């Protein structure tokens, strides 16, 4: 509930900036503290995750041909391959996340910008549903911090 609407507002706005690059400056929800920590983590991390794994990512995003709201609404099969082990840590979350930043960035290229919103919805769903059981467990976003907090 409150960790939907904090992960998502996160997910939301990183996807949104990776996209168009530009910082969206709108207040944040009633956490606002830890969703801004969390985004400068991402901005951090996810990065880099997407300039190491830029061909595997471009692989993956041919072989799923996400075009549309339909596409958009389905980020299975990704779920497969970053949780095929069935093992959960923040590393391979920030990957999950780190896609879907390349996913917005390519839906901006062929001029599909709102469907990065559905992405983001889908993303979070998948993840929370899936993991919330370990997100509570690792103090939700604040752990995500602390953990790679450099
Ligand atoms: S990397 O080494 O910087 O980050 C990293 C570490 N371990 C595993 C992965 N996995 C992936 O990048 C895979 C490959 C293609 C793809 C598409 C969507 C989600 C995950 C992944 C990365």
């Amino acid at each position: 509930d409150e960790l939907y609407r904090q992960s998502l507002e996160i997910i939301s706005r990183y996807l949104r900036e990776q996209a168009t690059g530009a910082k969206d400056t709108k207040p944040m929800g009633r956490s606002g503290a830890t969703s801004r920590k969390a985004l400068e983590t991402l901005r951090r991390v996810g990065d880099g995750v997407q300039r190491n794994h830029e061909t595997a990512f471009q692989g993956m995003l041919r072989k799923l041909d996400i075009k549309n709201e339909d596409d958009v609404k389905s980020l299975s099969r990704v779920m497969i391959h970053v949780f095929s082990d069935g093992v959960t840590n923040w590393g391979r979350i920030v990957t999950l996340i780190s896609f879907g930043a390349f996913v917005a960035k390519h839906l901006k290229t062929i001029n599909q910008e709102s469907c990065i919103e559905p992405l983001a919805e889908s993303i979070t769903d998948v993840l929370v549903r899936t993991k919330r059981d370990w997100l509570v467990k690792q103090r939700g976003w604040d752990g995500f911090v602390e953990f790679f907090h450099v």
